[PDB]
């Protein structure tokens, strides 16, 4: 069940994040959208208000790269609603010129948010348990030539997820950690490859990514949401890596 | 071959780095030791001077985390031996309490050093070619419960190496990138898993990894040097993952 549970989704004003938020609110959940984009977040919240209830959503503007901001955002989330049951970490960028910030946002922020969610969720620290869902890509399971740091960040995310799952199992925290790896999703992050200001030296080789995209296909963000509702609804699923593609669909990386 | 080539090996004051430096100097290559430990580097340099020629070693104190020092160390290394031919990125600290520093030292520093090596080594830019070998662990392709962020860093190293190999093949830089994934190697980093000021919250489960170490045995740093020499000697090896264990031995991750 999801009804009555509090969900905290990072970067949920557009793309996959807002699809996750819509799915969670459809199943019934008080949802906190945190995002560093003020206008995008306000527009997303005002759109979600029209079909859902006004009081089941809460927008917070914060940069997940900052640590004090993330801690204070978690403080506001748990203060407003009251608890925390689902934590989805999907705030990624495709900047290769400033790859340091890309690594700080994709990987460091994921681990920091996971630790904060364990702080506010683990039974040892006081809580009932829950789920923490980390969003990686198939780049975390296979190499991508035109974006090395993004591949490294996704690999780090998947490794950290499938190790922290075993850790949390050992610590009796009651928190189950799973990772979601989509293929290509029709979002804005897909048009970033076409620009050199966040691609840099690899802007000359952006055609290979387009060829791969055409060969495989493009996934609707709603379908990705069906993955999130599938891991949450299953209690006996800890550390499993969800893979979403076109031909196969929603399956798992049998390790 | 490395009969007269120049190698920048990282973290060569002690442990695996010292074995790499000894092997390379035995083969005939000038070696630039880099370390953040003044005394540990000075003693290693004195020993290597007493063994090999005085002029084939150059010790430079630098913290690989600091970007300015790292780019101001490559400058002196290339301003001393003239060229750069081998780049061994080997600098890992196990510290889960300050996991931000661990991530910065293990993953960010390796990527920055690889980018500097491509800047100073790519055939199209001003160079001739060479090899960049990033040191990883078997935890780079397996989950480890008692150290999640270390697993994430190693997964990032593996993914970045695998992707950057294809990238460098695509840009015609002539630089070959490979990664090494040893098992348990008898060094001074295994004593850090028995320290609560170094492992933090996972110090109650160090027995689980100690059981694994006793089970798979331990490895001699000379074997990792043999693996490095095997990687460098073969010109048809780009992106191959180097696995060293005690039963199979030196072999490759067949992806
Ligand atoms: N869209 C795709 O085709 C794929 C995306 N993913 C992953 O899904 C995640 C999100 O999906 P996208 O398609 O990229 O959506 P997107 O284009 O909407 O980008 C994610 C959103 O997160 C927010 N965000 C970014 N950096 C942030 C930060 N530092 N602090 C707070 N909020 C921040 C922004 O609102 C941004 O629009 C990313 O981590 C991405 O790597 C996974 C596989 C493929
Ligand atoms: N020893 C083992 O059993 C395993 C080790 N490794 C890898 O080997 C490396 C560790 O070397 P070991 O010989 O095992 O032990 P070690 O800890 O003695 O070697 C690492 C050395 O690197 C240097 N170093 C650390 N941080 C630095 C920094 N920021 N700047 C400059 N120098 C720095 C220090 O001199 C340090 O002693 C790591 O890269 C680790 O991932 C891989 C698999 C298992
Ligand atoms: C059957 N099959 C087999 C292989 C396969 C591989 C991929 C596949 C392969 N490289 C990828 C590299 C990067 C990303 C990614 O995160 N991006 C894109 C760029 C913008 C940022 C967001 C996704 C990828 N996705 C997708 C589908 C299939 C597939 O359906
Ligand atoms: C046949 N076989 C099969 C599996 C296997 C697994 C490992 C194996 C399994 N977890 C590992 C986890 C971490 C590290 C590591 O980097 N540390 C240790 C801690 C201090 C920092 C440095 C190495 C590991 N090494 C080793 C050998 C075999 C092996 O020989």
């Amino acid at each position: 069940m999801v009804n009555g549970k509090v969900a905290l989704v990072t970067g949920a004003a557009q793309g996959i994040g807002r699809a996750f938020a819509e799915a969670l609110l459809l199943k019934g959940a008080k949802v906190a959208l945190v995002d560093w984009n003020l206008e995008a977040g306000v527009q997303c919240k005002a759109a979600l208000d029209e079909q859902f209830e006004p009081q089941k959503t809460l927008f917070i503007q914060c940069d997940v790269a900052d640590q004090q901001q993330l801690r204070d955002t978690f403080r506001k989330v748990v203060d407003h609603f009251g608890r925390l049951d689902i934590l989805v970490n999907n705030a990624g960028v495709n900047n290769e010129k400033n790859w340091e910030k890309t690594l700080q946002i994709n990987l460091v922020s994921v681990i920091s948010g996971t630790y904060l969610g364990l702080d506010y969720m683990s039974k040892q620290n006081g809580g009932e348990g829950g789920i923490i869902i980390n969003m990686s890509s198939l780049a975390g399971l296979m190499p991508v030539a035109q974006q090395p740091v993004y591949c490294a960040s996704k690999h780090g995310i998947v490794g950290f997820t499938r190790s922290a799952a075993l850790a949390a199992n050992l610590m009796n925290s009651g928190v189950r950690l799973n990772a979601i790896c989509p293929g290509f999703v029709n979002t804005a992050i897909l048009e970033s490859i076409e620009k050199e200001e966040n691609m840099g030296q690899y802007i000359e080789y952006k055609d290979h990514i387009k060829d791969m995209i055409k060969y495989y296909g493009i996934l609707d963000p709603p379908l990705i949401a069906n993955g999130l509702i599938t891991l949450i609804e299953d209690d006996a699923l800890n550390g499993a890596i969800m893979k979403i593609t076109t031909s196969k669909g929603i399956h798992f990386q049998d390790y």
